[PDB]
């Protein structure tokens, strides 16, 4: 209840009282008495309290949480340190490594400090069983993350959105092309990252669109 950034709690209230999202509640209350399910409760909601609604630049998508033990925290694709980047952000670095000057390996994958300067590190489903990838997929949390799109979409405008993946492509029809942008790619995961995500260049693109539209850009390099 305190762990969720003021900002967001006030524009996203009106989902709380929502028979879904109650359901929703329920299920993981009982799956964390059960079992062990990532990230902790205290770190669901890590992603609202980086920085305020209103200052998001750039959004990111992800699947659910990362499953093993002190990965996720919070913000997809980034881990809790000294965890090591799992193979998807060793594409996401590699890329970066090309795509921005002076960009170097951070050593560690604790990406808030991207999140602090405005980049919503958002899953779409929040919550995972330990060792299960999707375990708690089609039980409330798309709904809830379509919630936070669509008032960004809404409510917001020149809001960059990094789709990669045919599944985030999905989750961001909803986007307002006309009021936001949006760039779209494969996945990172090595299984399909050669295939269009390395030479994206995602990240610089980013930054000229922010520039575009009267917007400090973002300083990929300070992690
Ligand atoms: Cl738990």
């Amino acid at each position: 209840m305190e762990f969720f950034g003021e900002t967001w709690r006030r524009e996203l209230a009106a989902e709380f009282e929502k028979p879904y999202f109650k359901q929703l509640m329920s299920f993981v209350a009982d799956e964390r008495s059960r079992h062990t399910v990532y990230p902790p409760a205290d770190q669901v909601y890590s992603w609202t309290e980086m920085c305020d609604i209103q200052d998001v630049k750039v959004v990111i998508l992800g699947q659910d949480p990362y499953h093993g033990p002190n990965q996720a925290h919070g913000l997809c694709f980034s881990v809790q340190k000294p965890v090591p980047p799992p193979p998807s952000l060793v594409n996401i670095y590699k890329e970066l490594c090309t795509d921005i000057d002076g960009f170097k390996h951070p050593g560690h994958g604790d990406l808030s400090g991207w999140a602090k300067q405005g980049v919503l590190l958002l899953n779409a489903v929040l919550t995972v069983r330990a060792h299960q990838a999707n375990s708690h997929k089609d039980r409330g949390w798309e709904t809830f993350t379509d919630a936070v799109i669509k008032w960004l979409s809404v409510n917001r405008e020149g809001v960059v959105f990094l789709l990669w993946g045919s599944y985030a492509h999905k989750k961001g029809a909803t986007i307002d092309r006309k009021r936001h942008h949006v760039l779209q790619a494969v996945h990172p995961s090595p299984l399909s990252a050669h295939r269009g995500f390395l030479g994206c260049k995602h990240f610089s693109k980013a930054n000229g669109l922010l520039k575009l539209s009267g917007t400090e850009p973002i300083n990929w390099r300070a992690l």
